[PDB]
RNA sequence: ACUCUGGUUUCUCUUCAGAUCGCAUAAAUCUUUCGCCUUUUACUAAAGAUUUCCGUGGAGAGGAACAACUCUGAGUCUUAACCCAAUUUUUUGAGCCUUGCCUUGGCAAGGCUA
């Protein structure tokens, strides 16, 4: 019946001036910086606070196609096309350490939430789980036919999950040295991965319909489907809103409780005149949902507030 | 002056040493700056953080070798020649009477002495 007065989001502010496409976007805990995976090889540091920037990180191979943001220390691991992952100490103004064992380009990373372990999505598709402050690994992850497009990981049961690019989303048991399950209910490959805050259930999505699956014993939840569209990333706020970003330029937030979305948003961010199909590669919700951090392949990261209108329709 | 207490070198194991410098203390890795450079290992010389070698120090525990050598804190740690006490204690002077209070017993006060 579409219940908690889904309300409507809109624009905050817009920035550009970046050398090249934009991977990723990760931001402080404390929302006193944030930082950008971009395409010109270069690692982004933007401090959107006033709207301004944070600094400009360099010694990437290639580009970096991921980054994370550790709680106990100000180490931001690293991940980019070079297959280097390298969690970075900005501490001294330089990095960490680089881990090692990745035989491909890393697609993706995560941090463990209680243990000290780095996560990552190798095109190999290996997904390299390691135990990390010591210089150690943990385990390799395997038996993804494709590459693996997304990792997550949680503190809680064994939740792990791959998404992977052959079509069946990845579930690790990671606590044995082992795995979990085989998601078969994607029917392409899934290149959107999301946790909810709920917790209940691990959110995933591709370009063909999103799957949700409520978790841990194997469970689903519900099939997210109306949005057809190439999935860059898919984004669960606090709000019960989850954005969809698309290589195509569609971002269509998301009513999840109500069973269907909360919009479809139709926007051109297309920066002056390159422009062909690139669409927002990926996108960050705020910690108080204020503003959404749009990342996009035209180098243009724009914040997303409302107007706080009423408003509130149905269909 | 009596008695109970009762010691030195070496070899291992387990902890601590972001130490007043572990006195004349070596090497490696990474983020960069630089040197020369035809690519790499080596490599020129500065910063920072990450470390290893030769060491080395403190405490506790387990051994042997001369250990029967000596230390130890205390415990009541029992002695006669000769000259001396006018500010501290063994050569050093107190008592009586009267009144009031207290159940008396007793206490307080004043006076008397030579």
């Amino acid at each position: 019946p579409k219940p908690q007065w889904h309300p409507p989001w809109k624009l905050y502010r817009v920035i550009s001036g970046h050398l090249g496409w934009v991977r990723c976007i990760a931001v402080e805990p404390g929302n006193q910086w944030f930082v950008t995976g971009s395409a010109d090889r270069t690692i982004k540091i933007w401090d959107l606070a006033s709207g301004k920037l944070k600094l400009s990180l360099t010694g990437h191979i290639s580009t970096v196609r991921g980054v994370i943001v550790s709680t106990r220390s100000p180490y931001l691991f690293s991940c980019g096309e070079d297959k280097q992952v390298k969690c970075w100490d900005l501490e001294y103004n330089k990095v960490i350490r680089h881990y090692h064992g990745h035989l491909s380009a890393v697609y993706g990373l995560d941090l463990h939430p209680t243990i000290d372990v780095l996560v990552t999505c190798s095109r190999d598709s290996t997904a390299r789980i390691w135990d990390v402050r010591t210089k150690a690994s943990v385990h390799t992850l395997s038996g993804h036919t494709n590459a693996v497009a997304t990792v997550r990981c949680q503190a809680a049961e064994p939740q792990i999950i791959t998404g992977s690019h052959d079509t069946t989303i990845r579930l690790w048991d990671l606590v044995a040295g082992k795995t979990r399950v085989t998601l078969t209910n994607h029917k392409k490959s899934v290149r959107a991965v999301v946790l909810h805050p709920r917790h209940y259930t691990f959110a995933s999505g591709s370009p063909d319909n999103i799957k949700q699956w409520k978790f841990p014993d194997g469970s689903f939840i519900q099939n997210l489907s109306g949005h057809n569209a190439i999935i860059n990333t898919l984004t669960v706020n606090s709000d019960g809103v989850l954005v969809s970003g698309a290589d195509n330029g569609t971002m269509h937030l998301w009513d999840w409780r109500t069973g269907y979305n909360f919009q479809r948003v139709h926007a051109a961010a297309v920066q002056p005149g390159s422009l062909d199909e690139s669409g927002i590669f990926a996108c960050a919700f705020d910690q108080s949902e204020s503003r959404l951090l749009t990342a996009e392949a035209d180098k243009t990261i724009k914040v997303y507030r409302e107007d706080d209108d009423t408003a509130t329709e149905e269909t």
